[PDB]
């Protein structure tokens, strides 16, 4: 019925255990109550399919959403997989990441920013638009009004793109692969969904530290709900999309 029925605050805090170290940027940002209430615009997610396929949605965002905003690293307090949603926005923040073709509004930049470090302004245009919101015109509202931030990120993961399936429909098991997909190795599980979000730099060509740190989150938080892991875990072996 609701996402919380699969995670509630005290859950939500032992996964996301040291978000709000003073080491980390959001000083209480990631909340709780920001993630739910933005969940409720997507009534889908967390909600679809069996108990467990539920609790597995929940596990796979989470864990994808923890790599892009990671604090961890092997000698951290509770390991690298208890550091997740540490940042609110990209390191380097050089990059304006316009495409020279959409809208790019004067003096603001689109770099990466909440839970999925969405990025470019071609994505904050299509986010805002979904969203109701002017990211083009603002898009520090992503890293400064939670509820925001989290729209975005479940916006990233439950709309489709292109040959691209949404996260969602992956996690759900409502994806079925094309023949050319196959041939590729890009079959259903958490390894498409990393292939989804970050594949050209980190699928195809062996195993890679970062995607090594996703199925590492995932594996944590699978543990914690109680729930197997699924097939096809590593994109190690599928040709990025394209």
């Amino acid at each position: 019925a609701e996402v919380g029925s699969v995670i509630g605050a005290s859950l939500f805090d032992q996964l996301l255990k040291h978000r709000n170290d003073q080491a980390c940027e959001g000083k209480g940002f990631y909340s709780y109550n920001a993630f739910i209430t933005a969940a409720r615009s997507f009534a889908a997610f967390g909600t679809t399919g069996d108990s467990n396929t539920r609790k597995r949605e929940v596990a796979a965002f989470l864990a994808q959403t923890s790599h892009e905003t990671t604090g961890g690293a092997a000698t951290s307090p509770d390991g690298p997989y208890a550091w997740g949603y540490c940042f609110v926005t990209e390191r380097d923040k050089s990059n304006r990441y316009c495409d020279g073709s959409g809208p790019c509004s004067a003096g603001k930049s689109y770099y990466g920013r909440g839970p999925i470090q969405l990025t470019h302004n071609y994505n904050y245009n299509a986010a805002g638009r979904a969203l109701g919101v002017d990211l083009i015109n603002n898009p520090d509202l992503v890293a400064r009004d939670a509820v925001v931030s989290f729209k975005t990120a479940l916006w990233f993961w439950m709309t489709p793109q292109g040959n691209k399936p949404s996260c969602h429909d992956v996690i759900t098991n409502r994806w079925t692969p094309s023949a050319a997909d196959k041939a590729a190795n890009r079959v259903p599980g958490f390894g498409v969904i990393t292939n989804i979000i970050n594949g050209g730099l980190e699928c195809g060509k062996g195993p890679t530290p970062a995607s090594g740190d996703r199925i590492g989150f995932y594996k944590r938080y699978c543990d914690v709900f109680g729930v197997s892991y699924g097939p096809n875990l590593n994109c190690r072996d599928q040709r990025p999309f394209g």
